[PDB]
């Protein structure tokens, strides 16, 4: 059902002649190539500043609102050194602020991206008082939902990603890591708690729901949480790492479809979702840092699985986006790029950014917010900036 969703892909596979087009022996873009990256990013951000005048102002989230057109333009800065790119970020980040609703803690759907993005802003800027203003208020964001879920748009490891952020970008412990330390201990806690509740300790030590589904994928399910938990920097304990975390892993993993690819929750059988929010091209992260942290060939083995499953199926015609399009999909086979050095994968994600870049000729869906960082261009944007230093590319709000 797969191909339902998908064109099919038009590219031939990697071939070190193929490839040289693209990038050089040590996996640099060519100058022409490069350029020409650089020339559609500059002709799509004309389209997406008029298309945002029209944008809801009310939604200041990074999700679909105004934070994120700041997480790009603060991105475009950090790849450009344009100054204008800064302006255009501080424009972004004071209407963000106006839209705060005390609904939400996270990054993606929350107050605490307005926050965490204009902290970082205010410090580009040096603008000190506001910064450490923006910080004092994402500190203190905890306690408006205790009793959230654990998850990436809308839970605890949403809220995670914001602290983090700030902390990466001002290269200093901003926030204190106790304050991460007790959140990732609710987690775990909520986990051990609910997969006890339903018996599921024997196959999966841990176990998280949000909506009343055992959701599998990186935005609202388990290879978002175990790729947190997975992370140095919420230093889980070795003794938790494998007797909590990687059994739980492991679990994911036997959920597997024949395809490769991943279920959406527990027990939807439906092999259809090829997206960074539901199957491969979210699950995949899980799989690369298991690796990473457990040396086990078999995570390996699977995220080669993924990627084959994405060069297949992952030209959706959802569109270009992010969380469910082929920008995000691309992502997938950085991150195995840069775990392997296999430039077989960064090939397959330049072919990808050449679909892009004949953005709007594929009769693709209009999305809901045909501009936003997740939903629409300011996404595919993103992701055409960083490939342009490749080794340094992220899946924003979300890759550490
Ligand atoms: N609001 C979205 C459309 C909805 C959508 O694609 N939702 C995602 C989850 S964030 C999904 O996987 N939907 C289920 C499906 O495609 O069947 C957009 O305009 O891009
Ligand atoms: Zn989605």
């Amino acid at each position: 059902h797969m191909a339902q969703r998908a064109f099919p892909n038009p590219y031939a596979d990697y071939n070190k002649s193929l490839a040289e087009g693209y990038f050089d022996a040590a996996g640099r873009l060519t100058p022409e190539f490069s350029q020409r990256l650089t020339n559609k990013i500059r002709e799509l951000l004309q389209q997406m500043e008029r298309g945002l005048k029209s944008a809801d102002p009310r939604d200041g989230t990074g999700y679909t609102g105004w934070a994120g057109i700041a997480v790009l333009y603060l991105h475009l800065y950090d790849v450009f050194g344009d100054p204008a790119y800064l302006q255009l970020a501080h424009g972004y980040v004071k209407q963000s602020l106006n839209c705060l609703t005390k609904r939400s803690i996270t990054f993606l759907c929350g107050d605490a991206g307005p926050l965490a993005v204009a902290a970082v802003l205010y410090h580009k800027m040096n603008n000190e008082k506001q910064a450490e203003d923006c910080i004092t208020r994402l500190i203190h964001l905890n306690k408006i939902d205790p009793h959230a879920p654990n998850e990436m748009l809308y839970g605890r490891i949403g809220y995670i990603y914001a602290l983090l952020f700030v902390n990466k970008n001002f290269g200093v412990e901003k926030i204190p890591q106790s304050h991460i330390q007790q959140i990732c201990e609710t987690i775990l806690t909520s986990g051990e708690n609910l997969a006890r509740k339903r018996n599921f300790t024997a196959k999966s030590p841990l176990m998280y729901e949000w909506y009343q589904e055992y959701y599998v994928g990186a935005a609202h399910g388990l290879a978002g949480i175990y790729y947190y938990l997975m992370q140095p920097s919420l230093q889980v304990s070795q003794g938790k790492l494998h007797s909590l975390v990687k059994p739980s892993v492991d679990y994911v993993c036997q959920l597997k479809f024949p395809s490769g690819n991943y279920p959406p929750a527990i027990g939807d059988n439906r092999d259809l979702l090829v997206h960074w929010c539901h199957g491969a091209p979210g699950v995949i992260y899980m799989l690369i840092q298991a690796y990473k942290v457990f040396r086990e060939e078999k995570y390996l083995c699977d995220a080669y699985q993924c990627a084959d499953v994405i060069w297949q199926y992952g030209l959706l015609k959802k569109g270009y986006g992010l969380c469910h399009g082929s920008a995000g999909n691309a992502y997938a086979f950085l991150t195995l790029y840069n775990l392997t050095q296999d430039m077989k994968y960064l090939y397959r994600a330049c072919k990808f950014a050449e679909w892009c870049l004949e953005y709007g000729e594929h009769g693709c869906r209009t999305p809901d917010t045909p501009f936003s960082l997740f939903e629409g261009m300011a996404g595919t944007i993103y992701f055409l900036a960083d490939l342009l230093v490749p080794t340094k590319a992220r899946f924003p709000a979300f890759e550490l």
